[PDB]
């Protein structure tokens, strides 16, 4: 004791030398001055009354960090006073707790006692323990049994045995439920709830922390759920494998499933940019790296693997965890060990099997502020995820440029519906039309019915990464009846420009004449278009009636035809153009800019522009574009220069089914893009455009003609 | 060199500058780019294009190279330096003589290696210091085609043939007489020098002396603004360095009471957070590391010693790269940065500083702290904004409360050319797309500049204190038959969190009218406290006129006799605006309205008000709360006071006095009192709600129980 997060080798190596780094001094130092301002109020533990931010559900949880951090800071500054606080604060829990029944606040959520929902007690467990943990070789015996008879192991039972269809979960409530169980387990050495935990109540393995670590990540570390969702996961499976390894290192917990702990940490930094996790599905976006389960698991698996790419992205969190392991990181930068982060192309297969799909995410550049192209080619991630099969964001020069709305919601803001997700969220965010994918007939895919959408996955046809150009392909043939669509998105070194390309294909085939609209959110102000708006009139009207469309209003509308047209923004110092032409037998096509804000009667939903290519009657339609980033806008010392698109127009031409688009550069130079949707390698096709055939190996073939 | 950059410079450069990081960082990617830039030889095109076509940008860039492959050159030795600064300068002696009005002469007085001769004067300030940085590696007979074949040239055709643009009293005159002058210097011409300090006739009526009397107020601020200031500080400091280099006696930099140390403490004292308050013509990403100021404050220290414009310095994070700039790197190297105080200031506006005035008002510790700009200032000629009374609001590292600047993309061709766009008068210049009153959707002084230019505001009082800070201002000239005044103060409440915004703005008219007070913010909503009516899926244009053709409006909301929040979250905090009209008429209305209307070419940006409009009225009093309070953290997922600590917002008027109540949610108020009588013994009553508020001077603030 201690003997969980932190062991006794760790705090005498904390001890010994954490004034000698300013960071985690700075750091172990505001959460002490912090701690005291708290302890200066006294022992308040309140009857459970409230929920979401109300008062005694916020009391609870500084009670519980208080608990952890007193616990660490005794251990460390060897300091009496952090020792009666924690046991004082333990012992008013011990002889309150086993009067409460279900909290009086609950919800359809399984419900809790000191917290409206068991999450959170199940949270304060893991906490708790830890404080616990490290004060319990400072108790006399009469102490310790009124804090475990009292407080732990009737809340270890609560959350377990009397809590089975919580505790047999295999979702992250179930994660948070064993890790509790468990870690007080190791801490009480209790041999049941350790094995309770592990391997579910029956303990035959159905369920329990094993049965977590197959089904909730695919082989590569993913998360079904997202980014968002992930890095909360991240802190149960993380401390608990770490309580696992200091107490029971022969159950080699860090390498189980091939290092799927190791794995979920490093996709969990490869789910971000610029410091941010990439906002898909319900997920808020100042959500980032430094994140406190992030912190942690970083340390962690430094410690455990001795790689110094890691400390390059601690860097950029500026945030230390202030453990033994978080030491180590604090050293290991000291000693001028950096090495930069390498960021990789990578298919994060989707589901248990990585079978339901893929997310790509498509990296290409040096340093942080590189360029990202995510395809999401998921499943549907349940509740929280999105109606968006096929979407795609991109990210450059340290901003995202097409992006993802995330979820309508303000975290803990009372008066935004109790900080809750806001009736917008199903409204609009959930919604195709707010994606920048295929809409069909202004209908969400699966119609927006989760339970269709859970039926059914994308099918990934092609990854590729190369240093020419890197690929992903996937087909949707079941988000709406006697529809199928297609989209392959690239990333292309173009060695006469600047910065790489995105190439953009997308085909649909309908049963029954159509409208299709392919939306693209962008950051940034508009420069300039090559097509003519019609004037509006001086009126917005709300743009459609349903699924999402009765949030944006119509700014303008503006006819195009067979010639590619452009749209030109700056964002702060760059230019990015957008270059699209669609090929189909239908003559009724249009490009509908829109703003978000109809039905908006709480300005929830924050101001946003798009431009949505149209194309009405349709049975077919090949949406063709290039996004290019071009340019140099420094307003400090007043030069502008390639503020020019580069791309002169791009041609599209299909034969028998097979796709060639042409990039016409303005040097006079051309990109030629060949996809064939056939995964022989070896195999050979061959394409009569408009004056030129065409040759290649493969899927795909990008060639650069002068 | 005997200019910017003396004999003594270089030696300390050449010693030192590499032990300097970021110095030498910025050194060494000026000798990178010259580098590459002379790679690609010697280009010297006949005059053709303008701004932002070719031949203007190519010789932009030449007089650049010419000052930098000069500097070079002293500092590194490379002979390499000095043959592409003299071939540069010899190419443009064997063209300049030849050479009439260039093919693009404007009613723009015209250059002739640029389209204006502005250009020209920039040019010749870069180039005669390359020119002074070279001579050492000259022979006699490259230096007589070098000065007979462009700088003397050059330097008659700037002056003597110019003299509507060499006399002028604006900054077209700074830069030229800064060219000749400089030139003068170099080539040990005095004719040249006397005819830039006194005007061609030596009288002192026009030139560099007058310019340093007239273009300043004497608190050092420059009438146009900040954005026009800091172009304007260039000439100024660089001639003023040219001349204490050459003539020590004629004690320039102690001039008209040290005039040209306060324009460059001034100009960052118009800055907030790095960058200029953007009133008037502004681009908004213009700050503190503008080229101009950079040198100024380089300057400034080297004079000074000022350990305090070090922290300034560091903020800009760009050095002078000169031996000024080598002092304040040393300087910031030894630990001697103290943190710059922040003063609140009365900026008077004119050459007397008497038409009308800038209040800047500050509060906190830092950089980020709060900050108040109340505009009670004159026109300011043609990039002037229609705005008398307008008001900014700065804090937390944020603007609050904004000011659009101009319309204009800076250098973009496909933007019209980089030009000033025509929503920059329809819309940039219009009262409605500013924070202050607009009287029957028509702008002050019905947006005629002529006009504007014959009257100022009356600053009626400015007080700074530990416990307040005001400013109050009259304009009465603004509309035929009214006449408005406003009050503006940072009242320090000790319960509360951070300094409060107390707005107070009468208007009276003689016959029945609308009043509009807008309140751009920058910001998501988090709620209202008024009830809006359903738009029914339209937004239609505001008005028809005077930058209302530019507005959609989103939601109307009525409001009456009791005060009304908005509350909305910026980064980590939240800021409630507490809102109460009083006036006789019962027809008020709150509208939230959007920037976007009549912009067919995506001109103008994104951006929401709220609209205080009040019809049918021949008095109003429009009364404000702008708190900022709580803390928003998305990273630990924590929030704090995201409620306003103000439940409401009382006004009463007595006998032309104001007395404004703000009650807190903990059963505390404030009591703000205006009498409008500048005698701070004169003893005033008001009765609140039958309770008597007494109190001496111009203004009273207190919080009580
Ligand atoms: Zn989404
Ligand atoms: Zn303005």
């Amino acid at each position: 004791h201690p003997n969980l997060i932190v062991t006794e080798q760790d705090v005498a190596n904390i001890a010994a030398s954490w004034e000698s780094y300013d960071a985690y001094a700075e750091q172990l130092n505001a959460d002490k001055t912090n701690l005291d301002a708290f302890m200066a109020e006294g022992v308040v533990v309140p009857m459970p009354k409230d929920a979401g931010g109300g008062y005694t559900h916020e009391q609870h949880k500084r009670n519980y960090k208080a608990i952890r951090n007193a616990g660490f800071l005794y251990q460390v500054t060897g300091d009496e006073k952090y020792l009666t606080f924690a046991k004082d604060l333990l012992l008013a829990y011990a002889k309150m707790y086993p009067s409460l029944g279900e909290h009086p606040n609950r919800k359809e959520q399984s419900p809790g006692r000191l917290f409206w929902q068991s999450l959170n007690e199940a949270v304060w467990l893991v906490y708790s323990i830890q404080g616990y943990d490290a004060i319990i070789d400072g108790l006399a015996a009469e102490e310790k049994q009124e804090i475990e008879s009292g407080v732990f192991l009737p809340m270890a039972k609560f959350l377990s045995v009397e809590s089975p269809e919580t505790f047999n979960k295999i979702h992250n409530h179930g994660t948070w439920a064993v890790a509790a169980v468990g870690m007080t387990g190791y801490v009480l050495g209790n041999d049941e709830l350790v094995e309770i935990s592990l391997m579910g109540l029956d303990k035959t393995g159905k369920a329990g922390f094993m049965k977590q670590l197959d089904k909730l990540f695919s082989p590569d570390g993913y998360y079904t759920e997202g980014p968002y969702a992930q890095r909360y996961a991240l802190m149960p499976f993380i401390w608990f494998a770490k309580a696992i390894e200091t107490n029971e290192p022969e159950r080699k917990i860090f390498e189980y499933r091939n290092n799927i702990l190791l794995k979920a940490v490093y996709t969990t930094i490869d789910l971000s940019y610029a410091g941010y996790f990439f906002p898909i599905n319900d997920a808020l976006k100042d959500k980032g790296i430094d994140t406190v389960e992030l912190v942690h698991a970083l340390a962690i698996v430094y410690s455990i693997t001795g790689d110094n790419t890691l400390l390059d992205i601690a860097q950029e969190q500026g945030r230390i965890s202030l453990t033994g392991d978080g030491l180590k990181v604090a050293k290991a930068v000291g000693e001028g060990l950096t090495q930069p982060y390498n960021y990789r192309s990578i298919l994060l297969g989707d589901g248990a099997d990585g079978d339901q799909g893929a997310l790509s995410i498509h990296r290409l550049g040096e340093g942080h502020n590189h360029m990202a192209l995510v395809a999401k080619n998921t499943s549907q991630g349940m509740g929280h995820g999105h109606f968006d099969k096929l979407n795609w964001l991109l990210y450059d020069n340290g901003n995202e440029i097409v992006t993802d709305y995330g979820a309508a919601r303000y975290l803990n803001v009372e008066a935004k519906y109790g900080g809750h997700y806001l009736a917008e969220n199903n409204t609009w965010a959930k919604q195709t039309i707010a994606h920048n994918t295929l809409v069909v007939n202004e209908q969400s895919h699966f119609y927006g019915d989760v339970t269709t959408a859970d039926l059914h996955h994308p099918e990934v046809l092609s990854f590729y990464s190369g240093e020419d150009y890197q690929l992903s392909s996937a087909k949707e043939a079941n988000a709406y009846d006697g529809v199928e669509f297609v989209r392959s998105m690239l990333l292309v070194n173009v060695p006469s420009l600047e910065h790489p390309i995105v190439v953009d294909v997308l085909n649909v085939s309908a049963d029954k004449a159509s409208t299709f609209d392919l939306p693209l959110y962008f950051n940034g102000q508009i420069i300039d278009f090559s097509f003519k708006v019609k004037d509006n009139k001086n009126v917005m009207k709300m743009l459609g009636k349903r699924n999402g469309y009765q949030h944006l209003w119509l700014r303008n509308t503006a006819p195009v035809g067979d010639a590619s047209e452009r749209a030109t923004w700056i964002l702060d110092d760059r230019f990015y153009s957008y270059a699209f032409v669609t090929s189909t037998p239908s003559k009724k096509q249009n490009v509908l800019i829109a703003e978000l804000g109809a039905n908006d009667p709480n300005y929830n939903l924050r101001q946003q522009q798009v431009l949505i290519r149209r194309v009405e009657k349709a049975k077919q339609a090949s949406f063709v574009s290039v996004l290019e980033p071009h340019g140099k806008y420094d307003g400090s010392l007043e030069t502008t220069s390639g503020a020019y698109s580069n791309v002169k127009s791009v041609k599209h031409v299909s034969e028998n089914g097979k796709d060639v688009v042409v990039v016409d550069l303005k040097d006079g130079s051309n990109v030629v893009v060949a996809l064939s949707y056939n995964a022989n390698s070896e195999q050979v096709h061959k394409v009569n455009a408009g004056e030129e055939a065409i040759e290649w190996k493969g899927f795909s073939s990008v060639v650069v003609r002068r």
